[PDB]
């Protein structure tokens, strides 16, 4: 019995029953919750560790919405607090209702050199995903998409359509090693949340890499929460995180190959360029 299975031609780990996924519609969003949105290794942690870290916000953290059975949505009602609920769905499979009640999202990104090693990276040490041997198997898929949630590109695509909408926000991992303060106030202020100058800048000091690096059992109560639905053991997230390693896995052609495939996707995409802008100098 697989460790991954594709629902509506996607991958997913199967510990997303498929009951959870084909009921996703008959999710009812409040008004209030929050998603933090990403394709996977792309800072979701270091996203919502910042948040959890935002002081009497009034914010529950909730494990994965993909995550589980039917029931997860049993267990999603019961959270009387405010909910930042993180995914990585795609917009198409992002539950309807969280459309009509605009929802505020925070969406992460990062250039997606950097994501598909991250990655491969994590087929290799996860056991809740089938390991792939070499660096260029894994990346065929991903130009495929044939990795769990599907093509970057398309993640990312999707999601980018409503960069312009009032509940929407886009943050770019990049812009969090350069200036991660720049950022933090971004969001606060998305969230329209008042955090001072000393305040923040704890934020800054707890939420360090290295920092978050240092760990090992649980977090605010009891039973560890999961917050990438992969994800059970928090202590294989922390590889490398910085930008730029990419540079010591494509070779000539798979760039070559990327750059035009990039390129033929991410046209006319700010965003594109955008990621462009960075590795232009990084
Ligand atoms: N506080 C932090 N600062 C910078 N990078 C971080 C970080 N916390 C986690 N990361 C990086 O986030 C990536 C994982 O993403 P996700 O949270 O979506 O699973 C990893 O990338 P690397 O493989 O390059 O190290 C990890 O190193
Ligand atoms: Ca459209």
């Amino acid at each position: 019995p697989s460790l991954l299975h594709k629902y509506m031609g996607i991958f997913f780990s199967t510990m997303s029953s498929e009951e959870l996924l084909g009921s996703l519609d008959s999710f009812d969003a409040r008004e209030d919750d929050i998603f933090l949105v990403s394709y996977p290794k792309s800072g979701t942690h270091w996203l919502a560790e910042v948040i959890e870290r935002i002081p009497d916000a009034g914010i529950t953290l909730t494990s994965p919405i993909e995550l589980g059975d039917i029931s997860k949505f049993e267990e999603l009602k019961r959270i009387p607090k405010r909910r930042a609920i993180p995914t990585h769905l795609n917009y198409e499979m992002l539950p309807v209702t969280v459309k009509q009640k605009q929802c505020k999202i925070i969406y992460i990104v990062r250039n997606p050199k950097d994501t598909a090693v991250s990655m491969f990276h994590y087929y290799r040490d996860n056991p809740n995903l089938p390991s792939t041997e070499t660096w260029a198997a894994f990346l065929e898929l991903f130009l495929k998409g044939d990795v769990v949630y599907g093509s970057w590109f398309d993640h990312v695509l999707s999601w980018e359509e409503h960069k312009n909408d009032k509940n929407v926000l886009f943050i770019f991992y990049e812009e969090m090693k350069k200036d991660f303060v720049k950022s933090l106030k971004k969001i606060t202020a998305f969230l329209g949340i008042d955090v001072n100058d000393s305040e923040m800048a704890k934020i800054a000091r707890s939420t360090s890499f290295s920092e978050m690096k240092s760990n090992a059992a649980k977090e605010n109560c009891d039973p560890n929460h999961v917050i990438c639905a992969l994800t059970s053991d928090r202590n294989l997230v922390f590889r490398k995180g910085v930008v730029g390693d990419w540079i010591n896995y494509f070779t000539p052609k798979q760039n070559r190959g990327f750059d035009e495939l990039f390129t033929e996707k991410m046209r006319n995409s700010d965003v594109g360029r955008c990621l462009k802008e960075y590795a232009h100098s990084a």
